Parts: structure tokens; C-alpha cells; sequence
């Protein structure tokens, strides 16, 4: 079974393909997506339906690729639709950082394809964490031809983040007097708008202020937040009389 | 108009593309960029001047696309170089996470073109964000033929920077004595190295230390970053005595 | 010479590729790949063993690509496998935003093959930052046909990381009586679920306490990080009194 909500690569484009051989262009990768289907006019020939080999040993391979890291959690075969040809086995190759490869499960060998058209789905729990993958028919049926797709999970709502960074401080000695709950304002201009409205994390690095009756009162807090700044309150109360506070601040978009 | 200072997609060769079918590899998709032209010679086929379907119906399309997020600002088609075919309309459709498809601007069919060799470019406003996107031609002159270029913004130099984090303490008593202005330095090297010079943020997150007369002071700066670490310089003043001080760090590398 | 430990970028699919002419798709950039090779079988044709442009000029490519910034360390080119087709100088240019094409070494005609099979070298000092590269045969024996890799730096393991963010107080008087070292967890849920475990840097924005003889005391640790969350223990030891403390929060997740 294909999980729900999963990404179906080759379908969305989202992988390079490369094989091993192939019989000819009119039988490439191009050609191997999962239930590719074209003219059935007999008179000229289209394409196989399905990537077909030159060469036919068990050194064969279609590598699907990307620079990014993908969470693969099925794969489907499936036989050439238009003649009797069919990979009936296979196995798997993999590789996170594009410089060793590793064996899926140890090279386990994968029961595959037994007609044209029926899918084969296998499921990987936990999923294969790879930017390139490479399925090795080891037996076939007539020729090595097939079509397949890739599933992955889909990227996380938080991904792909944008980041500004600074230093913010009073200054001055605003908060170094009066009395009760007391706030000065700093406004941060950000260097580059941001597309979307960050969410902004601060961190004190410096405190220079007095205790009242041995209370120690300071806060920062960051504050109409838009694409282009924000607000960092500095805050103090009872009768504290704060000399001079800084925060470094990690502004994060995403999305 | 092709906005000024975008990205030619298929020209950096930056998308992968995939056709619904193709009249055969000779007139497959990697025929398909704008303005492509081959060999003149009448005399041998070295493949269409376009992309060219097999099946003619209004199910035909390339999908473009990869694991980034394009935000595209323009496209533009043209028909076949080589023969009288092109594509008159189209429908646009495209997806942001690779599972649920949108039909562009409610499924508005694009007049597109009608010759050889005319461009014919759509402007989107918005900008569309996606990952992948689909053209569909509706209607076409003696065959479904095309040449086209997707246009996107350039890549902002504050996105995906990376990162590397870790942490740090006087650890001893070094601030803990003495009077006036007192620093002690904390050589920090990052776990790996970086290719260029990150910037440095950090927060406090331990204060062990007297007040003087009631004013409490203290201060942490990273200074001196390079690719392979920093000095957190622990910094306090007046006459207050820190017994220890820590700082979580974020060191922030950007465009690399 | 390859770098020891560089990637295969051909081998392990890493890149769109574009010429500017096939001579038909069975001399394609699919079938371009450093040591490509076929069935030995002369009675029919399974492509050739290279890419070979059709036009035959100084204006013939290779484009290869994608989204990331590569640091490309090395080339290495061959000529054609099957027949005695080969280029024998060649240059590169290369583009960062996609939007600026630069030339390799103002230009440089590099000295490439000189038989169908030896594979030639050349290192990039320093690395080429590019998100595109382009291969411009300038000469040849007999036709416009090579193979190729390109080699890249591996990816750094601090790359790519994702970040989530947010805020925890103590929020009540649990830290604000007693006497020595005294703890209180609060329990954080990130917005969304990592895909892996996360690392966590906090940094202090609000302090509400009282001293101990004139001693400050106040510590937060990031403690027992999943998926889902983590623990903020707010931590105060000899007699202080803790009135509240809060903390900003950076979630950094790593290689996904
Ligand atoms: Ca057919
Ligand atoms: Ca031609
Ligand atoms: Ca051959
Ligand atoms: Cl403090
Ligand atoms: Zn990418």
C-alpha cells in the first residue's frame, strides 16, 4: 500500500533518472513511470512503455536523484505495458551523502513483477533517507523493462527557513529611573524584507541594573512583528532601575 | 515582458520535465526550451525543433519541476521550429507540495500562439510558488508541438543558511575576584568547520554572580569569528564578582 | 586528480542536463557519463557511447544544473567509446544566481582528449561556487562527442537544517520559596513535529528574582528532546528566590 499523503516523485518530476543502458531512446527512462501509457496505433512506433535495457545481465539499473534528502516509504513496479516483458526481480541501492553507497536490507532481493500490468508495492518502515536511489532487476521476464514510482513524505510546513540576525540594547539610560512598570521601545529595522512575517527569538547578553530591595526585575519582549521589523520592548517594574540591557535576536520566515 | 533580472529555468537547466507522451524520443522534451534550433541540413532528422506529443487530445502536457520552491514570475511558448505546428491555448496547473494540484488562476485557458517562432509570454501577479508545474495545451494548429522557458525569481542570499550551535561557560572562578573592568576570553571551536564566516548570536541562559552595592553586571560578546570558531569574550565590571556565566550560541552561515 | 571522497555527480543523478544539439536523441546527454558504454553488439544500434552534438561549430554545450549551490572540484572528460570521435580542447563557464554566466579562468581553452578512451583531469583551485556549469567544446577529431563527470564537494553535515521557535516561563511561584538546589520542568510541544531529534539553544528574556545575600542564581537547560518537544528545566539553588524566568527557544533540526 502507498501511504496516504504521500509525494509520488517521478509523477511530480522531482527526480533526475539515469540508466545503465538502454535499448535505445525510444526505450529511456523517460519512458518508465508507472502505468506510462501511449498512441496505440500499431503503424508507428512511440516508445516502449516502459525503460528497457540494452544489455541483459544482473549488472543493470535505473539511479533516481536529487540534491535533497528524501524519506522514501514505498516504492511500485511494474512490467512494460506494450509486449511480455518484465523485471520479476530486483534489488536496491542507496546513498545519503552521494559519496557510499549501502545495500537496502542487507541486498535483499525483491519478488517483482509476474504480467504487464499488475503493481507491486513494497513499503519501507523505517523510511530510506536518500538523495539517490537505484533499482538492480536481477531476473526479468523476456528483456529487463519496467515502469515504477517513488513515494516519499511530503516536506515539513517548517522547511526551507530565511534567517536575519542582530544586536538591539537600550542604549541610554531610559529605564535607569522612575517607578512601576516601565518600557522603552527599540525599533529593529530588518537589513532585507522578508517575504512572510517571522517569528523573532531573543537572548540577553548583557545586564547592567540594580536590585530593589534585592528584586531583580528585567524583560525583553519582541513585538509587532511585520515582513520589514519589530519591536523590542525592554521592560521593568517595582522600583529597579536598569542601566543598560542587549539582546542578540535570530529572526526566522518560513513558508 | 520577461521581468527583468529573472531566472531562464530550462536555460540553467534547472527543472526536470516530463511529458504526458512524446511522438518519440526525437521529439521529446529536451527539445522543448525556447528558441531551441538544431541542424539545417534537410538531409537527416536530428529531431524536432520542439517538443511534440503522440496522442492528440486535450490530456497532453510537460510537468516541470524540482525539490525547491520556485516562485515564478513568467512563461513564455512559441510553436515548432521546424514545421507549421504550435499550440493556440493552454491551461496552466501546478503544486506547492507535490500532492495537491491547482488549476492556475481557476483554470484559465492562455491564448498562445499563432506561428513558428513568436513568443508569446504570460506574466503571473502574483508571483506562483511552487514546486512543480504543468502545462496543458487545449488547442493546437496541425499538431501538439511547443517551445517554451518558465521564469522565477532569484534565490535570496538570507535563505537556508546553515547552522551550528553549541555551548559556553567561564567554568571557573576568573571573574570571581578582583575590581574595575575584568575579561576572560573563551577560545570556542565550532564542531565542523565552515566554508565561509558565519555570524555568531548567543543568549544567556546561566547567571551565578554578586551584586555590587546592588547593581548587577555582566556581558558575553563573540568576537574574532572565523570558519572554524569564535572567542565569547565573558565581560563584568565595577566590583561585582561572577562566580560562572553560560551562553548558548547559534552560528549562522549564509549563502554557501 | 579526483579529490579523494568528492561526488560522482553524473553517477549519482545529481543534475539536469541541456545540450545545445543532439545529432538525434540516440546521441544524447543521457548517454554522456564518464565511461558510458553499451551492448558490444554491431548488428544494431543501441546509441553512442558519448553525447555528439549535431551542429559541428565552437558554439556547441553541455549545460548541467540544479537548485543547490554545488562546489564543483573537478572535470574529467573522454572522448567516444565507439568511435573515433573526441574534443580536444574545450571551455567551462558557470553561473551562481542563474541570472550572471561567468568564464572559467577569464576563458581559458582547455586541453582535453586525444583518443576515445583516457579520461582527462582537470582540478578546480578553488572549488567553482556554482548552481549551473556549462562544458564548451571549442575543437575536435571528427565530431563533437565526449563523456564526462563533474566532481563536488560532499555535502556539509550542518547543512540544510531546518528551525523552529518559541517561548517558556515558569509562569508560577513553584521556583519562589525553599532552599537549596530546586528544579521545575515545564514541558514544550513544538508547532509541528520534527523529523528527527532536534538540537535546542534557549537564551533568557526575562529575570524576576530575588538575590541571596547578594547572589544572583538563575539557570535553564534544554533536557529530554524528541520528535515532539522538549523539557525547559528552569533551575536555583543556595536560598534564592525565583520569581518566574523566561526563555526564548531555537529548535535546530540537522540533515533532513
Ligand atoms: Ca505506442
Ligand atoms: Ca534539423
Ligand atoms: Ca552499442
Ligand atoms: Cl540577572
Ligand atoms: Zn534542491
Amino acid at each position: 500500500s502507498v501511504p496516504a499523503g504521500s509525494v509520488s516523485c517521478l509523477a511530480n518530476a522531482l527526480l533526475n533518472l539515469r540508466s545503465s543502458t538502454d535499448y535505445n531512446a525510444d526505450h529511456g527512462v523517460k519512458n518508465s513511470i508507472l502505468n506510462f501509457s501511449n498512441s496505440k496505433d500499431a503503424s508507428r512506433f512511440d516508445g516502449s512503455e516502459s525503460w528497457s535495457s540494452s544489455v541483459l545481465d544482473k549488472n543493470q539499473f535505473i539511479v533516481a536523484g536529487s540534491d535533497s534528502v528524501k524519506h522514501f516509504v514505498a516504492i511500485s513496479t511494474q512490467g512494460r505495458g506494450d509486449h511480455d516483458q518484465w523485471v520479476t526481480s530486483y534489488k536496491l541501492r542507496y546513498t545519503l551523502d552521494n559519496v557510499n553507497w549501502v545495500e537496502y536490507n542487507n541486498g535483499e532481493i525483491i519478488n517483482a513483477n509476474k504480467d504487464r500490468n499488475s503493481i507491486v508495492t513494497i513499503n519501507f518502515n523505517p523510511p530510506i533517507k536518500a538523495r539517490s536511489i537505484a533499482i538492480h532487476p536481477q531476473t526479468y521476464n523476456n528483456h529487463i523493462s519496467l515502469r515504477w514510482e517513488l513515494y516519499a513524505l511530503p516536506v515539513k510546513s517548517y522547511s526551507n527557513p530565511s534567517v536575519q540576525v542582530g544586536e538591539v540594547s537600550i542604549g541610554d539610560r531610559s529605564l535607569n529611573s522612575g517607578t512601576g512598570s516601565r518600557t522603552i521601545v527599540r525599533h529593529v529595522k530588518f537589513p532585507v524584507e522578508f517575504l512572510s512575517v517571522p517569528i523573532v527569538s531573543i537572548g540577553c547578553k548583557k545586564v547592567d541594573a540594580h536590585t530593589d530591595n534585592g528584586q531583580m526585575r528585567w524583560e525583553g519582549k519582541s513585538e509587532n512583528i511585520t515582513t520589514k521589523g519589530f519591536d523590542l520592548t525592554f521592560i521593568t517594574w517595582g522600583n529597579n532601575a536598569v542601566y543598560d540591557l542587549t539582546f542578540d535576536y535570530v529572526a526566522v520566515e518560513f513558508n
